[PDB]
C-alpha cells in the first residue's frame, strides 16, 4: 500500500534513533558522514535538504491536515539557513544597485585564483533593488545560503548567531575546474580569526591593492529556493492556507529574481563580440534560473554588493516554481510591482529551454551562458544560441561535466511532468506553453523507457556502456536494443550521460523542427534510489497528464505508470529500515587521496582548528594550470576526516586496490550504503504521488 509506504519511510526520517538530523533540529545531508560529492561532509547540510523536507512535509500536511510540521521546518529553516535580534547581513543597506559589484574574471583552473578586481567592465544597473525596498521596506535577501555546517565540523563557530552550533560556510570560489575535492571550505562571516593574518580566507580567490577587509557573503542555490516555492505551491493546493507562512515563501520568490540576471548585470547577448555593455533597466535579466546569486559586504562596516549569475543549467529550471509566482491558480505571486509578469516571462522562457535543448535521444542538453568562459569571452563562431546566450553543454562546471549526472534529468524533467499535469487538470491543453511541456515530456519519458529497468539488470561493459545482443556499445540512437538478464528485486537507473553536438539556433517555438545534431549516449546503470524517486514522480505527474488531457491514460502514460508501479514496489524491498538502501561504488573516492587541493604561494593561514594551512606536506602546483603555489590532499586539509568511523575502510581500500599505472581501482572498489535526505525524501515523495494521481489505476 503506497500511502502506507509513504508514511513508514516518512517515520524513518523523521526518528530521532535514524540520524538524519542534528540536536538543532535541522536535517543533515545524510546520515553517514564520510562522503563527498557536493557538499563534502556527509554532516554538512544545504538548501538542497531543507528544501525536500518541505516538500516531504507539505505531503505529510495532505494526508493529515497537520500542517504544524510545515510550519516548523519553515521555521527552522530561516533561524539557520536564511540569514536575515541578530543581523546577518549587517551592510546590506549600503548596497548600491547603480554599481552592484565590482567586476573579476572567472579563470579555468583554481591554481589561477586569487582573480583580480579589476572593474574592467563597469556592472549594470539593478532594477529589483528599489522593487524590494519598496514591498518589504528593506533590501535584506530572504534567501537560503546553500551551505551550513551543522555540526561546526570545521570548527569556525557562528560569528554573528552566537548561540547557534550550525554555521554558514562555503566551499566553491575559483571556477569551473574546481571540482568538490579542491575547494578550501571558510566561513560565509569571516572576521579573519582564520585564514591568512589580516586577510582570512578571501585573499585565496581574490586580489586587491590592499589586504581584505573583514567580510560577510552568502550564495544561494536557485534550484533549492525555487524548490521550497515549489512544496509551498502543492501545500497551499493540498489546503494549506497560513497567510504568514504563504508571504514568507512569496518574499523568497521575489528575491529569487536575482537569479535571472547576469552575473555584473550586463546587457543580455552585448558580450557576443567580447565587449559586454553595462546592463539597463531589465535588459540584463535573461528571465532564467541561473547558478546562483550571491550577496555580502563588510563586518566602521559602510559597503555591500550582489552578484546574479551568467551561466544556466536547465536542471536547475523550475517551471512549477515559476507557475506558482506568477498565477492565481499558483497562490505565489509576490508582492513587488513586477515580480508577477517576470515569473510570467521566465516560466514560458523556461519551456523555452527545454525545447532548445530536447536532443536528438530524448534528453536534455546543457544549458547557456552570458559570459562565454567567466569573462565575457566573444562566442565561438558558429555556436548555438538561445536568446543571444551560447550554449554550453556543461554549464558552471567541467569537473565533472555539470550536465553528465543523470540526477540533472529526472530533477528538472519531474517538474516540465508536473506543469504538464497542472495545465491539463485546469482545461489549458492548447497554449504554446501547455504544447512545449507536452512535447518535451512525451519525447523524454519514450526516451528514459529504453535505460530504466526493473526486475533484470542492463548488460554493460566495464566502462559502463550498455551492451547489445550482439555485444555493441550502444551509443545514443532512437531505438536501442540493450541486453539484459534476471535481477529479480532490483531496479537499475542510468547515472551518466555522454553528449555531443548542440542543439539549433533557437528561433521560438514556432520554428522549431528538433535538434538532429545534438546526442547524447546514456550510461553506467546504477540504484541512485534519489534518482529512481525522482524519476517515479514524472513517470506518475506525466502519466496523470495524459489522463488530465485526454480523458484516459495514452499507451506512453500506461507504460510509464505501470513502470513506476513495479520501480515502488521494487525499492520498497531495500528499505533497511533508516531508508531505500542501495550499495554504490566509487571510482572517484581515489580523489580523498590525491594531491590536488591549490594554495598560492605565499599564503599560509589558520583553519577553525586552528591548525596551519596547507601546512608542510605540499607539493608543486601543475606549471601547465598558471599557477604560482602547491597542492595538498584531502585528510591534509581536513585531518579530522581520519577519525572517521569508515576512514579505515577507505585508506585500506586506497592501499590494497588502486592501481596509480591504470588509474583503477583492481582490487574492489570503495562501496558504500548511503541515507541522503533528499534522496529518501525523492523516494517518499514518489510513493505519495504514486498513491495520489495513479491510486488503484
Ligand atoms: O566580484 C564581486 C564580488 O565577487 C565575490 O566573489 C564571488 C564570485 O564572483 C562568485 O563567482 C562565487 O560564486 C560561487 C559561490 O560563492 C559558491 O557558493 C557557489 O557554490 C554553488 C555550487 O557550485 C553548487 O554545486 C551548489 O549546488 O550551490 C552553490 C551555491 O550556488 O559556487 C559559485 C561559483 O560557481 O562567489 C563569490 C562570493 O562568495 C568576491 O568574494 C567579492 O569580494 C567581490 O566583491
Ligand atoms: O551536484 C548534484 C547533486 O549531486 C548529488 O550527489 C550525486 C552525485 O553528483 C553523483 O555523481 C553520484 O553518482 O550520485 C550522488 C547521489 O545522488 C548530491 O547528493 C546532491 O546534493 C547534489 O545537488
Ligand atoms: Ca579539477
Amino acid at each position: 500500500d503506497n500511502k502506507t509506504r509513504f508514511m513508514q519511510l516518512y517515520e524513518q526520517i523523521k526518528n530521532p534513533n535514524n540520524g538524519y538530523f542534528s540536536p538543532e533540529g535541522i536535517p543533515y545531508h545524510s546520515v553517514e558522514t564520510l562522503i563527498c560529492e557536493a557538499p563534502d561532509y556527509g554532516h554538512m547540510t544545504t538548501s538542497e535538504a531543507y528544501s525536500y523536507w518541505l516538500w516531504l512535509e507539505a505531503m505529510y500536511g495532505r494526508y493529515t491536515q497537520d500542517w504544524s510540521k510545515l510550519e516548523a521546518a519553515w521555521d527552522n529553516m530561516e533561524k539557520y539557513i536564511i540569514p536575515v535580534n541578530n543581523e546577518e547581513q549587517p551592510t546590506m543597506n549600503y548596497y548600491n544597485p547603480s554599481s552592484p559589484a565590482t567586476y573579476a574574471a572567472e579563470h579555468p583552473y583554481p591554481d589561477l585564483y586569487p582573480s583580480a578586481l579589476t572593474g574592467q567592465y563597469p556592472a549594470g544597473n539593478d532594477p529589483l533593488d528599489a522593487e524590494l525596498k519598496a514591498t518589504y521596506g528593506s533590501n535584506e535577501t530572504y534567501l537560503m545560503h546553500w551551505l551550513l555546517d551543522v555540526d561546526n565540523w570545521y570548527g569556525f563557530g557562528n560569528l554573528l548567531n552566537p548561540s547557534h552550533t550550525a554555521v554558514y560556510v562555503n566551499t566553491y570560489q575559483r571556477g569551473e575546474q574546481e571540482s568538490v575535492w579542491e575547494t578550501v571550505p571558510h566561513p560565509s562571516q569571516d572576521n579573519q580569526t582564520f585564514g591568512k593574518p589580516n586577510e582570512g580566507f578571501m585573499s585565496l580567490f581574490t586580489k586587491e591593492n590592499q589586504a581584505p577587509a573583514p567580510q560577510w557573503r552568502y550564495t544561494n542555490a536557485t534550484d533549492a529556493d525555487a524548490r521550497a516555492v515549489q512544496a509551498m505551491f502543492w501545500a497551499r493546493q493540498w489546503g494549506y492556507s497560513n497567510t504568514n507562512y504563504l508571504e514568507k515563501a512569496k518574499k523568497m520568490g521575489d528575491f529569487l529574481r536575482y537569479g535571472m540576471y547576469d552575473k555584473y548585470f550586463q546587457e543580455i547577448g552585448s558580450a557576443a563580440d567580447g565587449s559586454p555593455s553595462r546592463g539597463a533597466g531589465k535588459n540584463a535579466c535573461h528571465y532564467l534560473m541561473a547558478w546562483y546569486t550571491a550577496w555580502g559586504g563588510g563586518l566602521y562596516a559602510n559597503w555591500a554588493w550582489r552578484i546574479g549569475a551568467s551561466h544556466v543549467h536547465q536542471g536547475y529550471q523550475n517551471p512549477v516554481a515559476s507557475y506558482a509566482l506568477s498565477t492565481a491558480e499558483g497562490g505565489l505571486i509576490p508582492n513587488s510591482s513586477t515580480a508577477r509578469s517576470d515569473w510570467e516571462k521566465a516560466l514560458k522562457r523556461q519551456l523555452e529551454l527545454y525545447t532548445w535543448l530536447l536532443s536528438s535521444e530524448g534528453a536534455v542538453a546543457g544549458g547557456a551562458t552570458n559570459s562565454w568562459n567567466g569573462n565575457y569571452s566573444a562566442y565561438p563562431q558558429n555556436v548555438s544560441t538561445f536568446y543571444e546566450m551560447a550554449y554550453t553543454e556543461a554549464p558552471v562546471y567541467h569537473d565533472p561535466p555539470s550536465n553528465n549526472w543523470f540526477g540533472m534529468q529526472v530533477w528538472p524533467l519531474e517538474r516540465v511532468a508536473e506543469l504538464y499535469y497542472i495545465f491539463a487538470e485546469k482545461g489549458d491543453k492548447s497554449s504554446e506553453s501547455f504544447h512545449m511541456a507536452k512535447h518535451v515530456i512525451e519525447k523524454w519519458i519514450a526516451y528514459s523507457l529504453d535505460y530504466v529497468f526493473v526486475g533484470e539488470r542492463p548488460v554493460t561493459d566495464e566502462e559502463g556502456y550498455y551492451l547489445n545482443d550482439a555485444g555493441e556499445r550502444v551509443l545514443g540512437g532512437q531505438n536501442p536494443q540493450i541486453a539484459v538478464q534476471s535481477d529479480p528485486g532490483e531496479f537499475w537507473i542510468p547515472a551518466n550521460l555522454e553528449w555531443s553536438g548542440q542543439p539549433d539556433p533557437w528561433k521560438g517555438f514556432d520554428s522549431f523542427t528538433g535538434n538532429p545534431g545534438l546526442h547524447v549516449t546514456t550510461k553506467n546503470p546504477s540504484q541512485d534510489v534519489g534518482v529512481l524517486g525522482s524519476y517515479i514522480k514524472t513517470l506518475v505527474f506525466f502519466a496523470a497528464g495524459t489522463k488530465a488531457e485526454t480523458g484516459g491514460f495514452t499507451a506512453l502514460g500506461n507504460k510509464a505508470k505501470n513502470l513506476a508501479k513495479e520501480l515502488l514496489d521494487a525499492a520498497w524491498s531495500k528499505n533497511d529500515g533508516i531508508g531505500i538502501a542501495a550499495e554504490e561504488e566509487h571510482e572517484d573516492y581515489i580523489r580523498y587521496f590525491t594531491k590536488e587541493i591549490y594554495f598560492p604561494n605565499g599564503w599560509s593561514g589558520r583553519n577553525g582548528q586552528g591548525n596551519t594551512i596547507p601546512g608542510p606536506n605540499t607539493v608543486p602546483s601543475d606549471p601547465a594550470k598558471g599557477g604560482n603555489g602547491v597542492y595538498i590532499s584531502h585528510a591534509e586539509l581536513r585531518p579530522k576526516i581520519k577519525n572517521d568511523p569508515m576512514w579505515p575502510y577507505l585508506e585500506n581500500k586506497y592501499q590494497t586496490s588502486w592501481n596509480p599505472n591504470t588509474g583503477k581501482w583492481e582490487n574492489g572498489l570503495p562501496t558504500f550504503v548511503y541515507h541522503r535526505f533528499w534522496s529518501q525524501v525523492d523516494m517518499a515523495t514518489a510513493y505519495a504521488e504514486y498513491d495520489r494521481l495513479i491510486g488503484n489505476a
